[PDB]
């Protein structure tokens, strides 16, 4: 039983692996040993994860360009029949779920946030001819990269009273997302030290 | 009643909507009933909640070019009548108000820093024909971004002695903010708790 | 007594203002009372508060572009000032000093992370023709912004290799920065509790 | 014995400097004095820090390109020599022993959230002639700086289901990178106050 353990999740790990290298710039026979096994347990087996072992089959069974595309995009939660056999995917999984409500109020905070700073700088940067923000959808990006702190990249053509803007906008960001974050930090220590 | 709310969610959240894709490269219509639908909510309620409602409806009313943008700018407040509704942007406008000194001081030693370190840079890079920063003003918003770690971009023409500035900067603006944001967050969950 | 204080806190300020001014692209005048009521208190009072107030007076007696470059820049140290009315600067100046062993293991690790990542990514890259460090000294720079997550910028030269090595940079940095910084942070907020 | 140390040290720094300084666009002679002077404390002492001594000194003896590459670039654990009069260090190497499970759930949630993340911006940015990300290989690097907060540089030929799938990423990396973190810090905190 314990071999075959390590045999499925070899066939996990070369089913990721072929699903990598086959977007590169044969593979179809080694994933069709691999669906075969897959569904062979799945019979055998006949909860989240069951759902997830069905949804790795249905592609291969299908096979308009969008259908496709999602489709193609769909395959690749076999990565998640790795929870199965790992322990700290089922943490993280479960914290996820306990830390609902915390997610929807970061993701409030960073619309308000992101809207409230786009007007802002729209705003300010309207009265030039060479406008860094065509509309205030335009600046959501700009915003939610500044309040990451992962960084726009250029704001050269942005001017004096866009950049007091822009650094408000890296101040409150900073702020608003240290918020809402040592709650859900907490949860996945508590749920880790549970399971060990 | 609580149809009545759902109702108002909804056109508070049109007038939002709205608002973003008039900027876009019928909607006064649309427009008009959510205006009336403000002031006929305001007349028959007639606090902080209640100023925002008048400040709502100002801009409409009143419709030199830096008078209309102020005037557009100040209709954005529209976003700010969900704190009725919604309880998150509420604790964040409470711990906003009860942590007042604590961002007076993340101010002023980030702006303690920023002309620290800029006439730093400014005097370090003086000495080459090619200087990055034209005057100490110049480099607020240099410092500014790079001890918020949001990175400025392109540090190329900074020489030996300005690197060497901006290592420190770099170094000095991590520890400065790490310094004044854990009393804001604990405040934060403060009131969190104290809501749930 | 009350008045003079307030008068003292403005002349700091004008004397601030007009030192960044002074620099943009009469002065002397104001200059001129601004160091004669610093010289004028400082008699009457005759600790590092004192020897800051002889530094911001020594420029000015004075007045080899190295020297003059020096005392140009040993002129800002006006700011310090603030010291003897502000509070929040006196706290950071005692954290500071208490917190000395600590910074020394920050810088450090630092060291010993950056020279050993420079290493890796110049030998890495050193089989290429275009090489993005031509020595282990050029590389300081590149590991302290990758470290402390402000960013270099473009790291499209970089290969395979070297992306491997800067990814693992990344996340060392991540790791052995978080690791020294709450023990500042406790002691800075010691200090504030103790003040307040 | 403790001017000894000293001048270990001594040797232990200024190998450590000529080794950077041959790299810059007489040495050996200095060098051999050093490898000398490894040499006779070896024997004379004759653990981990054994070994570290033994391999400073293999690449000396021994002087097919990746064989010389790899033998010069093992050769800077001479800077691990230092652990043997440094306490920091000592203190970093235990804390980084005692955090290995840690470590290894860091590497594999990143794991999959590159994987993830990189076939989402691929598939989701493959209906465009123009690609930033030529397959699913190609971005785990951006997938990286991008959840590391480090920042790729420029977004521009992102489109707007790539910059959906970008913001989603950012606040994705920051969460699960401030998950596991403070496990690490902890440790360090416990075995610097043990040896304090
Ligand atoms: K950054
Ligand atoms: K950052």
């Amino acid at each position: 039983a314990r071999v075959v353990a390590i045999i499925s999740v070899f066939v996990i790990l070369l089913s990721i692996v072929i699903f990598c290298l086959e977007t590169l710039p044969p593979f179809f026979l080694i994933e069709t040993l691999c669906i075969i096994w897959f569904t062979f347990e799945l019979t055998v087996r006949f909860d989240v994860m069951n759902v997830i072992d069905i949804i790795a089959i249905i592609p291969y069974f299908i096979t308009s360009l969008a259908i496709l595309r999602v489709i193609r995009l769909v395959r690749v939660f076999r990565i998640f029949k790795l929870s199965r056999h790992s322990k700290g995917l089922q943490i993280l999984g479960r914290t996820l779920k306990a830390s609902m409500r915390e997610l929807g109020l970061l993701i409030f905070f960073l619309f308000i946030g992101v809207v409230l700073f786009s007007s802002a700088v729209y705003f300010a940067e309207a009265g030039s001819e060479n406008s860094f923000f065509k509309s205030i959808p335009d600046a959501f990006f700009w915003a939610v990269v500044t309040m990451t702190t992962v960084g726009y990249g250029d704001m050269t053509p942005v001017g004096v009273w866009g950049k007091i803007v822009g650094s408000l906008c890296a101040i409150a960001g900073v702020l608003t997302i240290a918020l809402p974050v040592p709650v859900i930090v907490s949860n996945f220590n508590y749920f880790y030290h549970r399971e060990t």
